[PDB]
């Protein structure tokens, strides 16, 4: 309690000393309360007019249009302590997993220089507005780094003053850029040096890209075993136990010198003890603490989520295989059986999984996995939309498994080569491309965001008739040389001014390890679509009157957007499609 968080609390107390009141009508049951103080403020979703003008048929589809319009009672729940058998399974598994992840990697500190390059090329690092405007300005000023230095030396002393979370099934915990630096310095190596790559972790997919995930799931499907399981956890971040946070900290056992002490302090002072500020309407700022749950930077959150998910799923596999009999207590010889399973088959069992933070697919040895629920439930990783003790539904076909919000099709080219392509309901793809975040967008910046979605569709979703047509229309309506942009950046090969056919060939043919024949494709007409009925099943409007009129009259829509943008240099991309080619 207060010896580790007090200083941070003490400090905030004084910045609002003409406001501090121990409110008595405070809602928190599971968050420890400390006090309140005066504040007054809230960024909703804006429409991208370039994408909307070129997707007119979707103006009357509520699944698209409702996406642009508009539980914090899950953060305020608690998770019971796991039993001694569960705690032992996790500690053995975590010890073993860090060693395996560390065999071909060296933990190291990330640098001011690396941090500065990050901010000067924009990533969602989750900082705040104060003393400096943007992140870009604070990183150039030496005052900031003196602030960073004071905290840095405070952390080496086992103490914390300024590392405080700000809240805003989603809950995002912003910190000041300084606290974000110190987290990146100590733990950025997990992401920067690709600890969760598939090559390094066997279960992981970090840095893969949507064009690889289907091939990875098809490779898991080739293993002998049972159904493919893809259980979602109900609110994963809220189910992270203090025992989980202590198993994650064991990465520090692999460190040395300064780095070890700096990493130990992030885990002790900011992860295993937290201070948060929350906006209440009744409008005060509440200063609450708790020891458990996930509240880190989103990039460190991804790697530690992947780690603890890999651990949980290996333990569920051990349970299905009868490695241990009960979670109440491991015998002395059960401990040696678990250790020996890990050493003997651990790497094979990791290769049976695809894990992306809280998202997993597992192809276990057999279907005993389906009813192996005691460890999973007792670790607190309770499955979503199924009754606590009901067996998991198994998927018989890798093409029907959900993963990273997608499913995957096998698509055969006219020349016999096999593509495994990513897919999701087309209403979701169109509805997302019609949304922008934040204020002060010029027409040119709105156009370049539309172009980013269009190029993503040409590379990932070329097999959907409506998206290849709409992508060609947007790229025809935006000036040819204008550069695609985003405000929150997986691999993003569509973010380029290179010819999209050249990028398609590099991604799907040249650099694709599942494609033996490297013959380049010479035109978009060589590049296939889903079957017409499969395209409709996944949300295509082909066969509707609205869609036929849109496709026939597309040059009129393109010219409407060109007239709004004005006299600029444009290319007509529609003749790359058979139907507009004379
Ligand atoms: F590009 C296309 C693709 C399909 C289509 N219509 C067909 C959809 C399936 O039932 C027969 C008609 N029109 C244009
Ligand atoms: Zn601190
Ligand atoms: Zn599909």
């Amino acid at each position: 309690n207060l010896d580790i968080i007090g200083k941070r609390i003490e400090k905030i107390k004084q910045e609002h000393e003409t406001s501090w009141h121990y409110d008595q009508d405070h809602p928190y049951k599971t968050w420890a309360y400390h006090g309140s103080y005066e504040t007054k403020q809230t960024a909703s979703s804006m429409v991208n007019g370039v994408v909307r003008l070129l997707t007119k048929p979707w103006d009357i589809i509520p699944m698209v249009t409702q996406m642009a319009m508009t539980f914090k009672e899950k953060v305020d729940t608690r998770t019971q302590e796991p039993k001694e058998g569960t705690k032992k399974l996790m500690k053995i598994t975590a010890e073993w997993l860090w060693k395996e992840l560390g065999k071909k990697k060296t933990p190291r500190m990330c640098t001011r220089e690396e941090f500065t390059r990050k901010v000067r090329s924009n990533a969602a690092l989750g900082a705040i507005f104060n003393k400096w405007k943007s992140a870009r300005e604070a990183v150039e000023d030496s005052g900031f780094w003196e602030l960073v230095d004071k905290e840095r030396n405070l952390h080496l002393e086992g103490k914390c003053e300024t590392c405080v979370y700000n809240m805003m099934s989603r809950a995002i915990w912003y910190m000041w850029l300084g606290a974000r630096f110190l987290e990146f310095e100590a733990l950025g190596f997990l992401n920067e040096d690709h600890w969760f790559s598939r090559e390094n972790s066997l279960s992981g997919v970090e840095g893969e890209g949507l064009h690889k995930l289907g091939y990875i799931l098809r490779d898991v499907s080739k293993k002998e075993g049972g159904a493919m399981y893809a259980d979602d956890t109900a609110g994963w971040d809220t189910r992270i136990t203090l025992e989980d946070l202590k198993n994650e900290e064991m990465v520090t056992n692999h460190m040395e010198g300064e780095h070890k002490k700096l990493a130990e302090a992030i885990f002790k002072l900011t992860y295993q003890n937290k201070v948060v500020r929350v906006q209440r309407p009744t409008t005060v700022m509440d200063i609450i603490s708790r020891r458990d749950q996930r509240g880190s930077g989103q990039v460190v959150t991804y790697g530690l989520n992947t780690f603890t998910n890999m651990e949980a799923q290996l333990i569920r596999q051990m349970e299905g295989e009868g490695v241990f009999k009960s979670i109440q207590h491991l015998t002395v010889t059960e401990e040696i059986a678990v250790k020996n399973w890990l050493v003997r088959v651990g790497r094979e069992r990791l290769s049976r999984m695809a894990i992306s933070g809280d998202d997993c697919v597992v192809k276990p040895l057999d279907d005993r996995f389906a009813s192996a629920l005691t460890a999973l439930n007792d670790m607190g990783k309770v499955r979503k939309d199924i009754q606590q003790w009901e067996p998991s539904r198994g998927w018989n076909d890798w093409t029907q498994v959900p993963f990273c919000s997608h499913h995957f099709h096998e698509l055969i080219m006219k020349d016999g080569r096999v593509l495994v392509v990513p897919c999701r309901n087309q209403d979701e793809l169109i509805g997302r491309a019609r949304i922008s975040q934040g204020a002060g967008w010029s027409l040119r910046e709105t156009a370049c965001l539309g172009k980013s979605y269009a190029q993503m569709w040409s590379l990932m979703y070329f097999h959907r008739r409506d998206l290849r047509l709409a992508a060609n229309a947007i790229c025809s309506a935006v000036p040819s040389h204008w550069v695609p942009t985003s405000r929150t950046t997986a691999t993003h090969e569509w973010m380029t001014t290179e010819d999209m056919l050249t990028v398609w060939n590099r991604v799907w043919i040249q650099e694709n390890p599942w494609m033996e024949d490297k013959t380049p494709v010479e035109s978009w007409e060589e590049i296939p679509y889903l079957g017409k009925r499969e395209d409709q099943w996944c949300g295509s409007l082909i066969g509707l009157t609205s869609r036929a009129t849109w496709a026939k009259n597309i040059q009129t829509a393109i010219n409407q957007v060109r007239s709004l943008i004005g006299n600029e240099e444009y290319t007509d991309y529609m003749p790359s499609m058979k139907r507009f080619r004379r």
